[PDB]
């Protein structure tokens, strides 16, 4: 009922790499801004969103989620100077808002609310510090879903707006001196071109700034530069005690980072420009993690010889590797995943225990356990508690559970936590679903965790329809959230949701993350796959009716898993994904995933790349009852994140090599959303709007009934 655009092809758009030969007859796309480009956006959409609210089911799902999704929403507490702050969103607001208020009992005002930036809600808070005494501000503001950003101030008490903007700011870290004159921040060298998050240009030189309140940008102080290298970032914090600027420097998305530190008491008359750094640990080698300091004797989580992480004391009058002391030794199966230091002398030590979350409170003399907190099955997805505070907030959340937020009074003999806020979703009855994990051996035999939710007492016939999600990288690990948006899926669709913990993620340790990437890269697309046959082997869903998702690197994951093996799925939705695997490094921030996938500049690398890249290993199936399964790419102009381009070209060649052939039944469609990004700050408007399409997407091509 549906005719896809002509594209032109340019055939002579052939580049060598190492020898070889390969046409990228729609490069043309990678102009942002050039008429053609924009024709074509224009024109995939003018067949997307038609096909999308001609399902009956978009609007019933729309109802229901705005219904679902409209409970408090609310973050840790966290104290900062005298005050109490937290984040709340009243159910349907666009942002959250910043509250604050001086007693935890006292009445609570609004302190910042984004909302009233933008009519649409495409102005997001992404970053913000408060000074040493909790009396000034600091805050980054996105437009547009962008990462670029820009800083503005506050003074606290009042609420008052200050003059001072920081403009050019990505990517960078925020840390204010003690003295409270100044902040540290990170900025990119004004470039020609634009530099609103619709361009390509390559982001390097990232400097160190320091800028002191009350004055213009251009009188910054640059506080670390790394004129040889280009790709290098180093980001700032301050140790507890004000004394010392550690600067972590990194290369990449590697668990790695070069460590130097400033001792501000040696800087003969304060920061004037650039610091006398001290180079102590000079290497990529491993991540240190600056936890809490007692004098010079310095707390690390770090990784080094340790790929589930532990805690190690490194004194920096005997820096000598022979000298560091182990506080917290590693565990040999749980990953440690992040450490706090509260109430002067505690650590908070999350671990993940198969793909599960736990909290306990250790000793920072010894590191020896003193309390664990219970914790039911899911993950801690807040936390509020610093080496001056004297209490705990942190916030517990699960498939069926919204979030539990507790508090815990650390000045009491008896540390027993208790309950500070329950959300519930009413409509939704947890008691009626049930959550298992089971383990599931990949093509190597390698046992992989996954998650399965779906209905009590549903029959394993495969005549259900399943939701099988991923990423697959960079060290990240996919742990047990709550989604209104996929509960919809298991109650009004009947579906079995599911989520793989396949290799290249953090769910083990290191060791698990390069069991997936560079050359393993493979690995994923196999773990994964493993994962779809299960679920259609044990009775939970067949081919037909299985749908895979995937985001950012995860999207590269479900469009490389359609190419290998299309007849084992009936539905595919990739959300601004990677697809051009042969010159992502060329673009924005691009060249920092090279220690996940590598670089084609390399010869070695190139190899691997070429057999998964999913542009360049679109291929119709020679066997006549195989078709290509039906496929929703989801990209927008403000991603600079992942350029669109990966989907624009991806597409463009979808249609065209499968798209055109007579079999081939099943659509194959884009939609590029405007004033949006890679997702960070999306408006809970248009987050409506993504969720709805994608499972009109499903229930038309699937062809499921809605159930009531
Ligand atoms: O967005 C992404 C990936 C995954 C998440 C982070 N990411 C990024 O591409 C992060 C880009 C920016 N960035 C770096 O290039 N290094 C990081 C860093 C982030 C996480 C882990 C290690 C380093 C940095 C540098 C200096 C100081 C602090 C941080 C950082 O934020 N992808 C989209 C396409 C596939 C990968």
């Amino acid at each position: 009922s549906f005719q896809y655009p002509d594209v032109y092809r340019d055939e002579t758009a052939i580049q060598d790499y190492h020898g070889h030969k390969v046409c990228d007859p729609y490069a043309w796309l990678e102009d942002p801004d050039s008429e053609q480009t924009k024709a074509f956006v224009e024109a995939q959409n003018k067949i997307t969103v038609p096909f999308l609210e001609q399902c009956p089911i978009r609007g019933l799902y729309k109802e229901r989620m705005t219904e679902l999704y409209d409970y408090p929403k609310y973050s840790c507490h966290f104290k900062k100077g005298k005050r109490y702050f937290y984040f709340y969103n009243t159910g349907l607001q666009n942002q959250r808002v910043l509250y604050v208020q001086d007693s935890l009992e006292g009445e609570a005002r609004v302190f910042l609310d984004p909302n009233i930036l933008s009519d649409d809600g495409t102005v997001a808070l992404r970053g913000y510090a408060f000074s040493e005494d909790g009396e000034y501000f600091a805050y980054g503001l996105s437009a547009s879903g962008s990462d670029w950003v820009t800083i503005k101030f506050m003074k606290v008490d009042g609420a008052k707006e200050l003059p001072d903007v920081l403009e050019r700011v990505k990517f960078s870290c925020m840390a204010w001196t003690h003295d409270g004159k100044g902040m540290f921040y990170n900025a990119y060298p004004q470039q020609d071109g634009k530099s609103d998050g619709t361009e390509t240009s390559t982001n390097l030189h990232q400097k160190l700034y320091y800028h002191v309140l009350g004055t213009d940008q251009s009188e910054d102080i640059l506080c670390a530069e790394f004129p040889d290298e280009p790709k290098w970032m180093g980001g700032a914090e301050l140790s507890d005690d004000g004394r010392y600027v550690l600067l972590s420097i990194r290369e990449g998305c590697d668990p790695v980072n070069r460590l130097w530190y400033c001792d501000l008491q040696q800087e003969s008359n304060g920061i004037t420009g650039i610091l006398k750094w001290v180079k102590l640990i000079d290497n990529f080698e491993g991540e240190y993690d600056y936890v809490t300091n007692e004098g010079t004797v310095f707390t690390f989580k770090t990784n080094r010889h340790s790929p589930n992480y532990r805690l190690i004391n490194i004194d920096f009058t005997d820096p000598e590797e022979s000298k560091w002391k182990v506080l917290v030794p590693e565990h040999e199966k749980d990953v440690l995943e992040w450490v706090a230091c509260v109430r002067s002398n505690f650590l908070v030590l999350c671990y993940l225990h198969d793909v599960k979350n736990t909290l306990q409170l250790h000793d920072l003399a010894t590191g020896a356990l003193l309390k664990i907190f219970p914790l039911e099955v899911g993950s801690v997805v807040g936390y509020s508690g610093q080496k001056k505070d004297t209490e705990i907030f942190y916030q517990f959340t699960s498939f069926l559970s919204p979030g539990i937020i507790y508090h815990c009074d650390l000045t009491k003999e008896e540390l027993e936590p208790r309950v500070f806020r329950e959300v519930t979703v009413k409509g939704i009855d947890a008691s009626d679903y049930q959550t298992v994990q089971i383990f599931y051996p990949s093509k190597d035999g390698t046992k992989i965790p996954m998650f399965i939710v779906h209905k009590k007492g549903i029959k394993l016939d495969g005549s259900h329809p399943a939701f099988l999600y991923g990423y697959g990288g960079f060290n990240i690990s996919i742990t047990p959230n709550y989604s209104v948006s996929r509960l919809i899926f298991v109650r009004h669709m009947g579906g079995v949701l599911a989520v793989a913990n396949i290799r290249g993620g953090g769910e083990y340790g290191e060791t698990w993350h390069k069991g997936g990437i560079l050359a393993n890269k493979q690995n994923c697309f196999d773990d994964f796959q493993c994962a779809a046959e299960y679920l259609i082997k044990e009775g939970y869903t067949s081919p037909k009716r299985l749908t895979i998702n995937g985001g950012s690197n995860g999207g590269l994951l479900v469009a490389t898993c359609a190419n290998q093996r299309p007849d084992l799925f009936g539905c595919v939705i990739a959300q601004v994904g990677v697809m051009d695997m042969l010159k992502f490094h060329k673009y924005t921030i691009g060249h920092a995933w090279t220690t996940d996938y590598g670089c084609s500049d390399s010869k070695q690398h190139f190899e691997w790349l070429i057999k998964y890249s999913p542009l360049h290993n679109v291929k119709l199936p020679e066997a006549d009852d195989i078709q290509y399964p039906s496929m929703l790419l989801l990209t927008a102009d403000h991603d600079d994140r992942v350029v669109p381009l990966h989907s624009l070209k991806f597409i463009a060649t979808l249609q065209y090599i499968v798209g055109r052939s007579r079999k081939q039944n099943n659509p194959l469609l884009i939609h590029v959303d405007t004033k949006a990004g890679h997702g960070a700050g999306k408006p809970t408007a248009k987050v409506i709007e993504e969720v709805s399409d994608m499972f009109a997407f499903i229930a038309r091509c699937l062809n499921i009934d809605w159930i009531p």
